[PDB]
């Protein structure tokens, strides 16, 4: 069983700026944590990070029927992309939306999510542990 | 070690009653049991309170200041309306996880705003009652001065 | 057969200020009128007035399955309380919303009603006779 | 004693035709009959007019000034759009009850505003055609200088 | 002689009895008489129409194209609501003066917008029925220059 | 088989102002084009143009069950009339909304259409050819 | 003997030069001349002020309280922006006619709102400088009643 | 002697420990003591109630009708949200002074609206707990004139 | 004579896959075939491109400037969001017909705004894939300096 | 020795005459008198200015920088409209108490917003002229700490 | 010979003192000096005015009509509020470059709107006092063409 | 020498032919040449990239972190729409000058908002391609002080 792990724009920079101020956790840390949780359920993870909205949409489309679900952190595309929302819908994958930080503690333009309209679940502000909980949700939906 | 304050707001006592094949079969008892079981995995306890009275939830937040490690709250309809409850979360100084069973963003526009999200360390929506399990996990693992 | 008659905040003050300016009708008048109409249909009325939103919600919850319907004048909670709307829904009682005055002739913040989203019927500006008409609606829905 | 002006606006002539098991089987004839029967209980008469033409309803309001005791109106879609109809209600000086068969607040956002509600003594929504019966009862019992 | 189209929209037939504290006690007959007297000073005539029917005002505008020097219009409630009536004023090509008896910008917020003001050469509000007299003056003097 | 062709306020003035600036096409041109397209499908056209909203509503009501569909250019009523929207719904006719010009290139108050909420299809800015395409849509829906 | 306060707000001194396709070829001198001549037909006088300084218009309104029969005002850009000027019109207790040379409701959205229209007995827009003549007519005939 | 109703809404019991950088270190006891001392200067008494329950504040207002010279209220969060509490202030007929410790108009936009300000005779914000002292002064002097 | 640029935006490749009895059975291949067939009736050709990448559609618009007679575009979700795509339509100077298969006005409020409608000569919504056929007809018949 | 800058903005000179049912029968002289007498109880002086000219209030704020302990201001209609005046209060670095005689949040919606409240340490509304006395009390006791 | 009108609106006289973390440590004297020196490199002169009085800026715009090659303006808080000043820029017919020391679109929402940007040929924000140098460069080179 | 990243977003490759009445007749080559000449005056180089692809601009920003003294960006349409691009400017830690050829605040209301202005040190609009010259000047002089 395979989960699609998608990380959107800027997520490649996790842990790359001064980590004492901007965080020590890296994208590799995110993938490893999601992968280890998936392994507890006999599942695998296909991970992709891209600063290109089209590469995420292509990935969602290509995973239709082949994956049990999608964990997505869309980054700034959260607030802006109808096309990304329509790609989650077209994929027909049960999708969990993850934010490492709590967008509602940030600027008001970050409060709105298009993805939240189609996501089965939304996890914000749990740090990279949101990706662990997202894998648990998809593992357990699939079992039901 | 320590105690988590579990707060369920108005209407949460009625979980599982209306059209369960559409809205869910899980009950408030199931919620408290699931959170209490996850807390035990971390050597923690849960003090659960459900109320239809905003002031009862505010009283509980105030009384838990300095004696509890954190709060898991599902404010129900107060989520969208109560400044006083947000100020009670801040006054408690409890690190707070906001939980919704359903995804409010899939519902009416008035349900898309949360006062509690402004102060919550984390917000979990649409994971069913599993949201409460992940909330207990977050509070168990939070360290002083994180983020 | 029993109808739940709920009166929200401030309704206890009906008829208590100078009645020539603020009205002669009292809460007792409201309960008696609803009760007499209910009696015409072989029905009874359980009446509660509270300045506490929680006492109304508790009442709605406790009347689930035991009452044929709810007549509610929510007072200022009309415009503000999502929790009260969700309590009407959770009660599963057919609910008639009553306003003694016409809110639409008052300040604009009184124009919006959360209760109107779940109420079967809304009666405004008929004075205390709105409670009579509300009982008639519930008596006749029950008969069908 | 006296005559009530019963006004039904655009589309009310088509009551009972579209998906009646969902929207209703009652007809305009049923509405006029029900209001006329309630009026008779109070020694009153009804003059009923339905029109798809705003100006016909305005003409009728003007012509009823001083000769009728009040107006029961269901403006249909004009409810949300017509300042001229509101001004015609005011010009008629008829105490006016606004009636909707369905509850407009359960429908699209544009149906939540009513110009007529600003001038109406009473507004009844969602009582089916029984709304017209209660409206006649209100006008029968209204006293000069009430509220 | 040249002719001015005087159009009064819904409810203006009720002038005199209609909310006098707002509209005064002057009647539609008084409005037409004053406009007619002012036009005569300029050697002009007035063709007056009041209707409660938006389509009658539109028909009148179309039918006045090319035979009238201009239009004086009080659209009443239709002021705030009718795109169709604005489009009829434009299609008539009549220089159009918009008149209101009350001052709508001192009244409810729903009266603050005017479709007709987008096409009117001039707008007069709150001058009781004298607005119609000034409107005729505007049109007589526009025609003299053009 | 009959199509109801409705033209709303001001459409009678098509081609009547200086045509080099305001257009040469006339209402007669619109009716002839729709009629000729309908004839290609063995269908007829009943055409009505009115500056009166009530005459359009009456027409829609009277065509219930007797016509295969309605082509409507509502003119300025597009943006304003809930009553006209409710008349399209009450008619139960499959309805195509036509604009000769593109309203979205005009003032912002012309961007909103009530009719678009009930119309099966919306054609804007194709000139009078939008009426031809509207007839094609209704001919082909009827065949299915 | 009866006196009308004629106030013109910012930029009105530039009439005849300022954006002629919007405001026309008439001058502030033409405006004052027309208002003055109309007032004389009613046996009234005109005290005219134009200023680019809001405070000078407000002082003029206060100073005319109880001594003048009314005010004709074209506030210019202050029409859309100044609560202080609205409050000065109300403090003056002068019946006030608001005049605009241009039709503001045919221009940018920010010109659609007028604080002065909340207190004005009458508003005239788009009649060129003739709006000032009609405004004197209004004030002359309100006083006469 | 005359009596002033001092009402503090939700969270004000936590004054002292609650967000001191915003609310200061003065306690509810300090608030009640200062109001009580000021009232005594005017030969008046204070009946103080704090509650986290909107209905207890409403009950208190109803029950103070006709036995209190006025009300000093800090509604806390309910300021921005409660029509019911405004309606209770109105029904009490108590001359009402609205007090805020912080300046809400310098804070989040959701704190910029006040239902209570629609019925309050006066509103004092941002004067720490001294707002309650000035509020008592307002009510003592209103009563002296009326 | 000449070539029409047919652009289909994000997700249009997935046409016909999700709940086809509800959303439709027609495919992107059907769209290209229908537009290509109508173009042939007018002695015209079609260059079709579908992409999930906004920049690919912008590149295509730029590369078609002066070499194509017009553009038929269904921007998909970019309709509501992309200023850059509107500016690419303007930079191409291609007369452009905007096509939607479904009627966006019957859907969520955010789908009611189109940047492309501001520059498009025509907008067709809700004619199914027949919209693309009418779009090709419009471009075939457009004359220089019309309207 | 300590000096308080007392500023009154447009129309305040008309107190006692201007819309008495809203503003009452007290005068600007009563306001300055009350503020002056309260300041004296704290051993402070008052420098009072009223102007219908925004620029005169802004100059006064700049000129009081570093020499005064605080500002009491009633901006009048400028309360709702002037970013320049807010920026003048911030440039002054004076602790500022905003005073309104009327309760603006009980009046027209356009009076609900105050640029000055963004910088003011305190806002008093609806206490008649007594708000100016409480404002001096605030400034006296902030300085004392 | 060619003359540039340099206008600074309210509070700009307080540069170097006013909220240094937002506006920096440069003075109005530094601003005028930099603009003057840049204009000289193009053989142009600068006529500089700063005022806390909107009416003084409007008078300056009118008085520079036809005699000056362009205007560099920092309107201060009036940027967001004054239709009268926008209309004065249009009446002047001067090519106008709008300058802000701070980046207003990085500050409070009420600073996001500029009436002046509707008429300005160019807008420079956040370049400190160097924006005034670039503004002279723009005006010098528009005139040269 | 130090290097400045010059980024041009969608449609700017079409400068010269694109709506000249709005953007002028200067080409992207001219933009790059002018920025390059100005940088040389300060002993600096320019690395220029134009793309119609938001992700290529983001990749460029990430890849320029720590090797460039600053960024000059004209985001084109993405200005008003892209949170992702703002977040990339922030993550790059490059002092960033935002440049527009046209004055967007004199144009459609949808052009009035800029995400990039929230992180840019400076914003220059409406100076034709000279905005890029001033932008280089800003970055050369910021670097000299820091």
């Amino acid at each position: 069983g395979k989960i699609l792990l998608l990380n959107g724009p800027n997520l490649n920079m996790l842990g790359k700026r001064e980590p004492d101020i901007y965080g020590h956790d890296t994208l590799e840390d995110v993938v490893a944590l999601a992968t280890a949780e998936a392994a507890k359920h006999g599942l695998e993870v296909e991970a992709l990070q891209s600063n290109h909205e089209g590469e995420l949409i292509d990935a969602l489309h290509n995973a239709r029927g082949t994956h049990i679900g999608c964990v997505i952190n869309p980054g700034g595309l959260t607030h802006t992309s109808v096309a990304l929302l329509d790609a989650v819908k077209a994929s027909e994958l049960p999708t969990v939306e993850v934010h490492i930080s709590n967008p509602h503690a940030r600027e008001e333009f970050r409060h709105h999510s298009y993805i939240s309209l189609a996501a089965v679940s939304v996890i914000a502000g749990a740090g990279i542990q949101g990706y662990r909980f997202a894998v648990d949700i998809l593992a357990n939906l699939k079992k039901l």
